């Protein structure tokens, strides 16, 4: 059968150095007594001004809420994205909002300060046994952090090694820098293989449930490290205790696509092709070359979905912590709009009398498929923020389904429902 082992097994400390070196502990005793307390603060500060929630993600096609509250906690205008879910980060006090809170924030950073030196350390040490530091230093550079509770007494079966009860099931790390690490703080409150009432982090190679898995026990204190590619060779998971346990997950999130800079830069490329005099209803464009003309309705779906969508439909949770993209929510709201004009400033050309029915046709292969797909991804966001695990949810726990308009608005120059001004476009292009 499937078999794991623990420190208790005499195979487990030469089992951990020949098919999992890449994972590293540090107990707590690498780390001052005082930074112990001064974490130990804002778990709990955080954690009854109630800043961490359950996320209603998406996995294999189904809605599920997970176990596990969370809350991002980071580097300003950074996001992190797992399961169809974006994280935006309540903020650190980096370089260049409530009173408690914000010191919680400044701590993890302190924390975050601290891990990545010893990651840093850890990883010259790594390197130093198979004999640029730059690559060192980058899959260090961690730039969030996600925050995880849970209490079990409010779990699944662990299947391939009879580990017990999991608050996490084997998965890998998503949206991680190539080859970035992870460094975990751990903090509990208070026999036939391990210990059931202590928590640990589990470990397995991947496609692989014939190796042994590992189950290290996690103490109050207790930081381990997934270092470099470990993370894409091994799965993890987490192995739950009998009390409650906080734990600080360091990462390097690949924010090529997800910081705030980012988004709204893609906005003001999209809006290069408006004549930008005035703000008004009245938009109108400065080219309908098709390359043009689908990048545009491409910024608008990434900067409505990726963005708009995700943010309100885990409505209203950060008004507690922060209001940091309250003003940028409202911003890319607003670009948002002027897109929806722009949209609509398209539609209009596609119908003008004297337009040539040659690049009209060139002008519907350019941005059909991205209004299709913006209804695709409409259905399943309105689906997704009122099925009905959804409204079980309390009352400023509520997902909201923002933007959103009906028929008797025109205020509104495009309807929400595009079902047919889509089919309506690629009838033209057949006959
Ligand atoms: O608390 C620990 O020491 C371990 C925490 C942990 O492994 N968290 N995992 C993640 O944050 C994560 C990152 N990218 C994709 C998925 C996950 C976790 C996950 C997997 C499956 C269901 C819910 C959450
Ligand atoms: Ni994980």
């Amino acid at each position: 059968r499937g078999s794991h082992m623990t420190p208790k097994d005499d195979e487990f400390y030469q089992q951990w150095q020949l098919k999992y070196p890449k994972l590293i502990l540090r107990e707590a005793s690498s780390v001052s007594e005082e930074l112990h307390k001064e974490v130990q603060e804002a778990f709990l500060t955080l954690h009854k001004h109630g800043c961490l929630f359950r996320d209603l993600v998406r996995i294999q096609g189904k809605d599920l809420l997970t176990p596990v509250s969370r809350i991002l906690i980071g580097n300003p205008g950074c996001t992190y994205k797992y399961l169809n879910t974006r994280l935006f980060t309540v903020p650190w006090p980096v370089k260049g909002t409530e009173a408690e809170i914000a010191a919680a924030c400044e701590t993890f950073l302190k924390l975050n300060d601290y891990l990545q030196i010893e990651t840093i350390q850890a990883l010259e040490e790594l390197a130093a046994k198979e004999k640029d530091e730059v690559d060192i230093k980058s899959r260090a550079a961690y730039n969030v952090t996600l925050l995880n509770f849970m209490d079990p007494q409010k779990l699944k079966e662990e299947p391939y090694f009879g580990m017990g009860k999991m608050a996490v099931s084997w998965h890998h790390d998503e949206n991680l820098v190539d080859r970035s690490a992870v460094a975990v703080y751990s903090y509990s409150c208070e026999l036939e293989g391990r210990d059931p009432d202590i928590w640990h982090v589990g470990f397995k190679i991947s496609w692989d449930i014939e190796t042994p898995g590992l189950a290290i026990p996690l103490h109050q204190g207790d930081c381990y490290f997934m270092l470099d590619d470990l993370n894409a060779t091994h799965q993890h998971c987490v192995l739950a205790g009998s009390q409650p346990r906080f734990s600080s997950t360091h990462r390097v999130a690949e924010c090529s696509t997800g910081t705030l800079d980012y988004i709204l830069q893609r906005c003001q490329l999209a809006l290069q092709n408006v004549c930008d005099d005035v703000d008004n209803d009245d938009v109108s464009l400065k080219s309908f070359e098709p390359a043009v003309l689908k990048q545009g309705e491409e910024i608008h779906n990434e900067v409505e979905f990726e963005w708009l969508r995700q943010f309100w439909f885990q409505g209203n949770r950060y008004r507690k912590c922060t209001d940091w993209w309250c003003q940028p929510m409202a911003q890319l709201e607003a670009l948002w709009k002027k897109m929806e004009g722009v949209t609509n400033a398209v539609l209009h050309e596609v119908k003008r009398e004297g337009l040539p029915v040659e690049q009209r046709n060139e002008i519907l292969t350019a941005i059909l498929a991205s209004l299709t797909a913006r209804q695709n991804l409409r259905r399943e966001w309105h689906a997704r923020c009122q099925s009905r695990i959804a409204r079980t949810l309390p009352a400023d726990q509520k997902p909201e389904c923002r933007p959103y308009w009906e028929k008797d608005d025109a205020s509104m120059p495009l309807p929400f429902d595009l079902t047919d001004i889509v089919s309506e476009l690629r009838g033209q292009l057949l006959e």
